[PDB]
């Protein structure tokens, strides 16, 4: 279609397949491999990128130009290693994809969400959009066009690492909340075959269903061990969510580093090729999670030439190597060589990688927007997180008999308050893991509001707000407090590193909670990613409000404290009276709950 030097896989008119058959059958070996390789922008330049003809890029967590870097500082470095890819021979646009799992949570002054579990609480499909479609902003704002989100794992028993990356141990609410794919992407046409992949243009980006599939039900919840249960269990919990992500055009769907009944996601054929691709027509890319390949063996990384055979073979399209990417090109290379992997095999791999590169525009519009630069942590997406975070909050207890005046709703105007604790006046604590660092932070890590901060905010000018972080009882008891509110509970993780067998919430928090609600009437906050032993603190206190990890917008917390809006979230998960019960879901055998999903206590908005 018209002048001499004419492409067809270059003009923009064409259909999607043509541009992609017409692209693939001009590709070299090396070209399409190269397409199949992700790499960590830690190891990137413009040779590299050339020279290997690499498909995508990372940052892992953390994985930033540098510290305090701004929308643009992000662009321009996106922007420099596109500039290499668009060098090359053919000028296939990389991909650059980044875990924006609660906002755009590696960039300093992105605005922070509340994570998953809490998002679970407040039962809004619609809030999750809504989220989903500000964080595409977001992460545009950065010259990203992919987030490796959402995390649609049935979390089954809470000490597992990354429960606070699950909406609910219940599947219908993992199921609801998967709208966070179209807000992330835009809404699928009305016509829209399911399993065809989908972004709407250059204002959206890929998201990644992930991670296939059972990584929710692990034993004893060990993070990234083996997944026990019959296909009936498998089909009816864990993989449910994943076909209302086929529906909704997701585009991409990372592997579990999870095994099922012994045998590794990663080179789980059946699973990948014959359950994903060929039952649930997904025909978008299957990517591999980090060192996922290598993690097939034991120990990691012992033959890496098996690592690659066995996980190309089961089906996945790209890999996320992310630092060796010699080493995986050149044993991919062989094995293509030797007959051992066929070329079917690498044209599907790279018909569906180029199929979502076409579809969400990547060729039209391979560049950042330096206009999107501004919406980085804009005061319209804090508003939508402080609403989430409020809902999200499930009231557990509110006065200690049946005949106290209930503590909350608290009124603004009073002559001297308290507020107190370890995550009282910690943005980094009410953040958790994923946020600037890969295992979170404590402290003032980015922009935001405690909940002190939050305090001070919300009331009378004439009520005098006391901070102490760790005060005795007599501190207490001398103060001249009216009330007090008290902010504890767990310290920030990810996966692995969050296995925890006790649940008990770290010391001095326990203790600060009895000192407090000893002298004066308290309102515990508990800041946690899961359900923690509680028992003793409920005993301690008044109210008790489970915040989940709220993210940066303190003044949610303090919105329902003080009565502007009524307490409405609901557990999306059990609450366990002891972990020796555990793992106890909703519908078990004998299920003996402290407190039972659905669980939560109401108020209503003050006037
Ligand atoms: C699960 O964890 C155990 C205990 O650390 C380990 O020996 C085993 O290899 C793991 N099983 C997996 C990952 O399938
Ligand atoms: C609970 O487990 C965590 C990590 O698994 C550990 O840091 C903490 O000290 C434990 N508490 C106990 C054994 O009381
Ligand atoms: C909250 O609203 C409901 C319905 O209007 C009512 O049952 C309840 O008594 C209300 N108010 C308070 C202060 O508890």
């Amino acid at each position: 279609h018209h002048a001499a030097d004419y492409v067809l896989y270059k003009d923009a008119t064409k259909p999607v397949e043509d541009r992609v058959a017409d692209l693939l059958g001009r590709m070299t070996l090396a070209e399409k491999i190269g397409q199949m390789t992700q790499i960590e922008r830690l190891v990137a330049t413009p040779d590299v990128l050339r020279d290997n003809f690499i498909g995508s890029l990372l940052s892992g967590g953390g994985s930033v130009p540098r510290k305090g870097a701004t929308a643009k500082e992000w662009q321009d470095m996106v922007d420099g290693f596109q500039k290499a890819c668009m060098s090359t021979r053919l000028g296939i646009p990389m991909i650059y994809g980044i875990d924006a799992v609660h906002g755009q949570n590696n960039v300093y002054g992105a605005t922070i969400f509340p994570h998953n579990v809490g998002l679970g609480a407040t039962r809004d499909p619609y809030l999750v959009k809504r989220i989903g479609e500000a964080t595409a902003l977001e992460v545009r704002a950065t010259g990203i066009q992919y987030a490796f989100a959402p995390c649609i794992a049935v979390c089954r028993d809470p000490r597992w690492g990354a429960c606070y990356a699950s909406y609910s141990e219940d599947r219908r609410i993992v199921q609801s909340m998967t709208e966070l794919i179209p807000g992330l992407q835009g809404d699928v046409p009305k016509d829209f075959t399911s399993g065809m992949p989908f972004v709407a243009g250059k204002n959206k980006v890929a998201a990644c269903a992930k991670h296939f599939v059972g990584d929710g039900g692990t034993v004893d919840g060990i993070n990234e061990n083996n997944t026990i249960i019959n296909r009936e269990g498998l089909m009816n919990i864990h993989m449910p969510a994943y076909k209302n992500a086929m529906d909704k055009g997701v585009s991409t769907v990372m592997i579990s580093y999870s095994s099922w009944n012994g045998v590794k996601m990663h080179a789980n054929q059946d699973l990948v090729t014959g359950y994903l691709k060929d039952t649930l027509k997904f025909k978008g890319f299957v990517i591999s999670d980090w060192e996922g390949i290598d993690r097939i063996t034991t120990p990691a990384g012992s033959d890496y030439s098996y690592s690659v055979k066995a996980s190309i073979l089961a089906g996945l399209d790209m890999i996320m190597v992310p630092n060796k990417y010699q080493q995986f090109i050149s044993i991919l290379t062989g094995h293509v060589n030797g007959g051992v992997i066929p070329m079917s095999r690498i044209d599907d791999a790279v018909t569906r990688i180029l199929r979502v590169k076409f579809t969400m525009g990547l060729f039209e519009n391979p560049y950042a927007d330096p206009a999107m630069a501004e919406q980085l942590g804009k005061q319209e997406h804090r508003d939508l997180a402080r609403e989430a975070a409020r809902k999200s909050l499930v009231l557990l207890k509110n006065g200690k008999t049946s005949t106290d005046a209930p503590l909350l709703p608290l009124p603004k105007k009073a002559p001297k308050i308290l507020v107190a604790g370890s995550h009282a006046d910690n943005l980094g604590y009410q953040c958790g893991g994923w946020t600037i660092e890969w295992q979170g932070d404590t402290g003032r890590t980015t922009v935001g509001t405690t909940i002190l901060e939050a305090v001070k905010a919300a009331v009378d000018p004439s009520t005098v707000v006391v901070f102490a972080e760790n005060p005795d009882a007599e501190f207490v008891k001398s103060g001249g407090f009216s009330y007090a509110i008290v902010a504890v509970g767990e310290h920030p993780y990810t996966e692995t590193k969050g296995d925890n067998l006790n649940l008990t919430i770290p010391e001095p928090g326990l203790s600060t909670v009895q000192a407090v609600c000893g002298g004066v009437r308290c309102a515990t906050v508990l800041i946690s990613g899961r359900p923690v032993v509680v028992q003793p603190l409920l005993a301690a206190s008044d109210a008790l409000v489970a915040a989940w990890l709220p993210g940066s917008e303190g003044q949610g917390v303090t919105d329902a404290l003080f009565g502007d809006f009524g307490f409405t979230g609901r557990l999306p998960r059990t609450w366990f009276k002891s972990v020796d019960q555990l793992p106890m879901n909703v519908g078990d055998a004998h299920y003996d709950p402290l407190f039972r999903l659905g669980y939560g206590l109401t108020t209503n908005a003050t006037k």
